């Protein structure tokens, strides 16, 4: 390129930059093209082209003026690419502005999507805000190959689409320009079937959607709505290891945490729109907005002390009853909270306060309702013909085949989808198992095997690998979780080492022998001992994260506090203690709503949280104490640095099975983080426990759940204890303690002590 060009450029003499900025193809050679890509970057002093799916960066060069950039890169497509810009000390990451010069597909886009690879199709089909033949109005498109005619019904031709049929493109896919109408057209697709059968549609691409059980998909503006923060929390994210720092989880579905008044608007981010009544039954109550999650669940967590927040799916769903787990618009927020803008300020507000934003994604499976993705074109479209791999019969659901290109296509960019538009931290799916079995949940001689004669899925496991793949490499530094359930191998490993690709596991069993375990009666625990023995072979096969979910505290079975023997103060004192054991066990934390307060009733999806309890003492000692907690697991890097290494954890002793005491050390960079937890799993208390120690030295009582002011009797050691030049349990040194009842202590030499 000349300056003359980059003139026009920087000073806005060029009549279309598009020309220019973006990708240009600069010649063909014998196996691979010669590329240029052009950023004009105000501020930026340097620039880079990331490949993150050929694991290349590139850096830019200026050009003609110190924020005119360009970069020359050999390779046969460049179809994958992002800027990393650098102003002054910080960098951002974002996908090129210039990256698409028209709304309408390209037989790039066609021939990307047909092999399944086209990582940004969102971007193309669906309905988008756009100029065509210099009118502004919405694209839309939409992938029905065996339709015999679709149309564009809505608001703007009285549901008529007689005059707005779409015309087909590459026998795969209808598409149609509309001027004059913009965001905030309603509207669905009308499609005739091969057999004549006329039916209606909402746009699966689409991304705001009426309010449930209305099912018109809404256009959205989707890059002019809102304005982001959050740079500074993206750059940190995408600059660290979360393995390596602490991840605290509270586990919120956003329909039954707080609700407000029906008789009311529900506020919006500068709007208001008319109240969602959560039920014919409790018609009171209305459900809160994104907007109003915000200003509330925010500051709550922030105080609470976790580090992130995991939301039941808010992909758009018919049924309240479903959690959210039924998923038919999976490119919107669910419109119950608000509108997408809203949601985007839900997540940029929980950046500014430093909290991270987890997904429950339901790529396993979709409801047979109407108006969504079932028997989309009069075929088995998004998912497989034959049911033996395509339905969950006892679940009533269909399931995806992973195998064909644009249904891969529609769930992978859905992933990366949410990661881009929404900034989000991570995912979590439930029920992997779910996928990658062909014989999950299916009687003998009712389901099929693969070619090689086993029960693996193997085009599951693939696509499971690819999301994986691509979600790392686009987005380092998130979360991918997975809870399975059948000890299937090398969940979060790396998929060059075989794995599927996740870097955090649910540790389910760590979960029933928890709640076994403190289910029964104390004398009784000193037969099952085993619940509370660490297991080093088992646990340094996966990252695992410690989760106590929604699923423990529904349909009978209590929540936790009701899961306790005892009276009153002992089911309070075992929650501290399981929940301290829970912080201090090698492992990431997630727990549930309600959870944190000792709720007594189970969660119940139909109403809100019984937050009337935290008007009495006992509820707020319990606060307190996850509060302090959480405040613990931040500051201690040996609760944090070292869950995966065998460094992080060593045994001190766990043979008092008759007293069901149990005592390790955690451990991190500094020897001096070192800490000692000793855990009396029975009412009675101990004045003379003697522990092995590491070291000489003062051990500070730095954490003892049964303070006082945690509800607890308040024994302990006041304050910590000199240890003694005594040998136990293999240690030169040991510690003469007392032991609180049902609590667990944290000890930490304080090197810098006066003897
Ligand atoms: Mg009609
Ligand atoms: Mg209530």
């Amino acid at each position: 390129i000349s300056a003359d060009q980059v003139n026009q450029i920087i000073y806005n003499l060029h009549h279309d930059p598009f020309e220019i900025l973006g990708c240009h193809l600069l010649e063909e050679g014998k196996n691979t093209k010669k590329w240029v890509v052009r950023a004009y970057l105000p501020k930026a002093e340097a620039a880079w082209v990331i490949r993150p799916t050929e694991r290349k960066e590139d850096p830019m060069n200026s050009v003609h003026h110190p924020n005119f950039f360009e970069c020359i890169i050999e390779t046969p497509e460049l179809n994958h690419y992002q800027l990393k810009v650098k102003e002054g000390e910080h960098e951002k990451v974002i996908y090129d502005p210039y990256a698409f010069s028209s709304p309408y597909l390209t037989d790039e886009d066609i021939y990307l999507f047909s092999e399944g690879n086209h990582h940004r199709i969102y971007e193309k089909l669906g309905a988008h805000v756009g100029e065509i033949n210099g009118v502004k109005g919405v694209y839309f498109a939409v992938w029905a190959p065996n339709a015999r005619n679709v149309s564009v019904i809505g608001d703007f031709n009285n549901w008529d689409g007689r005059e707005h049929q779409m015309r087909k493109r590459n026998y795969t896919i209808w598409e149609l320009f509309v001027p004059e109408i913009g965001s905030g057209t309603v509207y669905k697709y009308e499609i005739k079937n091969s057999e004549g059968h006329i039916y209606e549609k909402s746009d699966p691409y689409g991304f705001y959607r009426e309010v449930r059980p209305n099912t018109a998909s809404i256009v959205v503006d989707i890059d002019n709505i809102y304005q982001w923060h959050d740079e500074e929390w993206l750059e940190k994210r995408r600059n660290s290891d979360p393995l390596k720092q602490p991840v605290s989880v509270y586990e919120v579905h956003l329909g039954s945490w707080l609700h407000g008044s029906s008789a009311e608007k529900m506020p919006l981010l500068n709007g208001e729109a008319d109240p969602v009544i959560v039920s014919e039954w409790n018609p009171g109550a209305r459900f809160l907005s994104y907007y109003e999650l915000a200003e509330k669940l925010i500051p709550y967590v922030k105080d609470m002390g976790y580090t992130h927040i995991e939301l039941l799916p808010i992909a758009e769903h018919p049924f309240d009853g479903s959690w959210g787990y039924q998923v038919t618009g999976f490119y919107s927020p669910t419109s119950r909270f608000g509108r997408p803008e809203d949601f985007m300020y839900f997540v940029d507000k929980c950046h500014e306060n430093g909290i991270g934003v987890i997904l429950d994604w339901v790529p396993g499976h979709f409801p047979k309702d109407s108006h969504g993705l079932a028997y989309f074109d009069g075929t088995h479209l998004y998912e497989h013909a034959d049911p033996r791999i395509g339905e969950h019969k006892e679940w009533g659901t269909l399931v995806f085949n992973y195998g064909r290109h644009e249904v891969r296509n529609f769930l992978v960019a859905n992933v990366l989808f949410w990661f881009d538009k929404y900034h989000v931290d991570g995912i979590r799916v439930d029920a992997v198992a779910s996928m990658l079995y062909r014989n999950y949940l299916r009687k003998e001689g009712e389901w099929i095997a693969n070619e090689y004669g086993g029960d693996e899925h193997i085009e599951a496991v693939s696509f499971i690998r690819e999301v994986n793949t691509l979600l790392f490499e686009y987005f380092p530094g998130i979360l991918s979780i997975a809870e399975e359930s059948t000890e299937w191998e090398k969940v979060s490993r790396p998929v060059y080492d075989g794995g599927l690709g996740f870097n955090l596991k649910w540790d389910m069993g760590w979960m029933h022998d928890m709640l076994d375990y403190f289910n029964i009666d104390p004398y009784f625990r000193q037969y099952h001992q085993n619940n509370v023995t660490f297991s080093m072979a088992y646990y340094y096969n996966e990252n695992f994260m410690l989760a106590l979910s929604h699923d423990e505290i529904v349909h009978g079975k209590s929540n936790m506090l009701g899961k306790m023997p005892g009276d009153e103060w002992q089911k309070y004192a075992n929650v501290r203690a399981l929940f301290t054991y829970m912080y201090t066990h090698p492992g990431k934390k997630t727990m549930f709503m309600s959870m944190e307060f000792g709720q007594w009733s189970e969660w119940n999806v139909w109403g809100d949280l019984e937050w009337h309890l935290l008007q009495y003492e006992p509820h707020q000692q319990l606060k307190q104490f996850f509060t302090d907690l959480n405040a613990l697991y931040q500051q201690e890097p040996a609760l944090y640095t070292h869950d995966f290494e065998y460094h992080g954890f060593e045994a001190i002793d766990c043979n008092d099975n008759t007293h069901s005491v149990v005592s390790f050390l955690r451990r991190s960079d500094d020897p001096n983080d070192s800490l000692v937890v000793v855990c009396n799993f029975t009412p009675q208390p101990h004045s003379h426990y003697r522990i092995g120690v590491p070291e000489a030295g003062y051990y500070v009582e730095l954490f003892n759940s049964d303070a006082k002011q945690y509800g607890g009797s308040n024994m302990g050691n006041l304050g910590g204890k000199w240890a003694d030049e005594w040998s136990f349990h293999n240690k030169p040194y040991s510690l003469d303690l007392c032991l609180p009842p049902l609590a667990v202590l944290i000890l930490k030499l304080d090197p810098t002590k006066v003897p």
